[PDB]
């Protein structure tokens, strides 16, 4: 029922967007079918955890505050696809960075990125045209999107000086995770579920923001370790954080407990594509027992999460049930 | 006074955006100064015709409907910078297409494009937080931005089949100009001036949209001819429409009046970087007396413009004065 309803609304949203182009933007069928394929390629095939989270928050709040149910659930599905389209937009933008007479494939990739973002506005302005929260929804959505772009800047420049391992600290690592990932992956689905359920001013936002940041941190630390030690055919991709000189949890944790000569060896081998230098970094990580510290770090974070949901439950019990399910996914 | 007030509000807007990053997004001074420089580089130095148009529409409506004057004029200046920032965003996106181990300059260019667009939302949500039109403003702004991205798609793919001179027609040329340029360069400043002046539902939008499309068409046809025949040091850039196989006014007009063998020669030489083939295309344009048809075409368009402003003047006299000044700039 959850996934089945999410996919039906996708068909409804897609048909509105494509018919709107046909009927109001003078688009020819060849381009409509081209955009239908591009939308399917970029928005479908993931796990939809951000979008389904909106629905779960919505159903948990109509059980503890007929016609309002069906409407709130449909609005939750449209909000779920807003985030999924936003995620598709970020992935297209991220491919343009590493993918490389006018090059029409790069022109169309840039265009795809612009269309996917604009589609989030177009579907909200249509399906929520008569909702009292449309203005608040757009503002909280645009602010989270801005937050993510700022987080991207923090991440991309963490090894230089914007016109260098000084910013390789744990507090800066958390700032990157917070802005680049946590706000739109964990906080935004929860907020949108509260908005369509009319129960936004009934929750402790501070505890909610604190939980979203902590859950993103838990997820990103595990992602950083898997990027380094999980082999490609099991991870799903080729891990590249060492070659890309990423400010990863492994890198900042190693620098805190390495000897002066190891730091020299780390700094000499980090951020290179050579197989031996990458392997030297993995050797340094192993010999520093980082995968031992990884277990303890996540355990402590999980304790802060498992104990922060209860504060939220004292005044928002239905909210905390969905936050627990979202945490269980992490 | 007009330009002097527009630049003061720029300083106010910039200081809010940068302080917001410092105070609410945890941004370090090195990055704040980096973004201040990027903002100055991308948003300043143009002619500001889109942004000043908002102010001119605003002042023409407070003269024919003290505290309301100063507020509406400040709101007009913020709306003017929204469009200017949006223009800066499109130019950054356009540079990524032709500008080309992670390449941090391309990463920062993509990031710049995202920040410039998000800044349009952030400045509107702040300076219009207590305005009744904030929601309508955001929706009309997002729809025009969407319109421009659709126009980009029409332009970039006018020579292929989205997975070829069939789309080299005058009606398709107008569709490209309408969506890619006219809506955000001519219609959007007028609309925003009406929104902040509270006089939006007091004008004939059909005549207004018709004028915006016609003015963009007039401007783009002149731009197409200058791109081909005005030498680079006088045009300000190297004209590249022939090499890029653009659907220009010259190309669609030539195909309507060329002989079968000339079309073969045109099709054989169009869309190539070779100096002789580009010169052959210029030779074909000259021998077809296109710069003679150019004068007549603009004259006829100017007549439709000079006569459409009067319809708008019968019910919106103050509006038509600013539209005349905007047309005079064209
Ligand atoms: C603004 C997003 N950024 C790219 C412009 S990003 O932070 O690198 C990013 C890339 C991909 C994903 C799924 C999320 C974020
Ligand atoms: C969405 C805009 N497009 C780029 C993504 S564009 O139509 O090519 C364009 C480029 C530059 C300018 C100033 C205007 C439009
Ligand atoms: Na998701
Ligand atoms: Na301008």
């Amino acid at each position: 029922m959850p996934m089945q309803m999410f996919m039906q609304v996708y068909d409804e949203i897609q048909m509105f967007l494509l018919e709107e182009l046909e009927l109001k933007f003078d688009m020819d069928p060849n381009r409509v079918r081209y955009l239908r394929k591009m939308m399917d390629t970029t928005c479908l095939g993931g796990k939809y955890n951000r979008g389904l989270t909106v629905i779960d928050v919505a159903e948990s709040l109509l059980s503890l505050s007929g016609a309002r149910r069906k409407r709130v659930l449909h609005d939750a599905c449209v909000c779920g696809w807003m985030i999924e389209f936003l995620q598709a937009h970020y992935l297209v933008e991220d491919d343009i960075m590493d993918n490389s007479h006018p090059d029409v494939t790069v022109q169309c990739a840039i265009n795809d990125g612009l269309l996917l973002k604009s589609w989030t506005h177009m579907m909200a302005m249509h399906f929520f045209a008569d909702r009292p929260f449309l203005q608040d929804l757009l503002c909280r959505f645009n602010r989270v999107d801005y937050t993510t772009a700022v987080g991207q800047l923090y991440d991309v420049t963490s090894m230089f000086d914007s016109n260098d391992f000084a910013e390789f600290t744990l507090s800066n690592y958390k700032r990157i995770v917070k802005y680049k990932t946590a706000y739109y992956t964990y906080l935004l689905p929860l907020v949108m579920g509260l908005i369509v359920s009319e129960a936004l001013p009934t929750v402790d936002m501070g505890v909610t923001e604190e939980l979203a940041m902590l859950m993103g941190e838990y997820f990103q630390v595990q992602d950083d370790v898997m990027d380094c030690f999980t082999p490609p055919e099991r991870l799903g991709k080729v891990g590249t954080d060492i070659q890309d000189a990423k400010c990863s949890w492994l890198a900042v944790t190693f620098l805190a407990k390495a000897s002066s000569a190891q730091v020299a060896e780390f700094k000499a081998n980090y951020g290179s594509g050579d197989s031996e230098k990458v392997a030297t970094v993995r050797r340094l990580y192993e010999e520093a027992d980082l995968q031992g510290d990884y277990v303890a770090y996540e355990a402590a974070v999980a304790e802060q999460v498992k104990e922060l949901i209860e504060k939220l439950r004292l005044c928002s019990p239905g909210f905390a049930a969905s936050v627990e399910t979202l945490w269980g996914k992490t």
